[PDB]
């Protein structure tokens, strides 16, 4: 009666690197947050604190993920964006850790742990996108 699993758990990502290759391209972090759904500490994402107009993408296979002109302070420590460029990039399921229910969301190109999706997110559509900074890459504005 709930959803789970990424791509990866469904063995159907469409893009599929080897461990090897992202031990060596991701950091620690990317690679524990993205590979292991690992969550960054609050405030260690250089993107937390970052208003520079661009695109975020999936760190690990360069989807498009987040506008900056979504993108908010929250002041919960970590990025935060009102939309995604379009939602048949996440993977959504339930996560019941902690004995608490929310949303996790996910890549769902590669599979990649993202963060989780709240409904305390500012006008226009009341969504919080409550991304790892070390799950994205930015590719500025031209
Ligand atoms: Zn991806």
């Amino acid at each position: 009666e709930f959803q789970s699993g990424s791509c990866r758990d469904k063995k159907n990502c469409k893009v599929v690197f080897s461990q090897q290759e992202l031990r060596k391209r991701l950091t620690p972090l990317q690679y524990h947050v993205t590979q292991e759904k690992g969550t960054e500490s609050a405030f260690e994402g250089e993107y937390t604190h970052h208003k520079d107009p661009g695109i975020y993408k999936c760190v690990v296979c360069g989807t498009p993920l987040f506008k900056s002109e979504t993108k908010f302070d929250s002041g919960s420590g970590w990025p935060s964006f009102h939309d995604v460029i379009n939602s048949e990039a996440i993977t959504f399921t339930d996560d019941f850790s902690y004995g608490m229910h929310r949303v996790e969301t996910s890549c769902s190109q590669c599979g990649a742990h993202l963060g989780h999706i709240f409904d305390d997110g500012p006008r226009p559509t009341g969504k919080r996108y409550c991304i790892n900074s070390a799950a994205l890459s930015f590719t500025p504005a031209d």
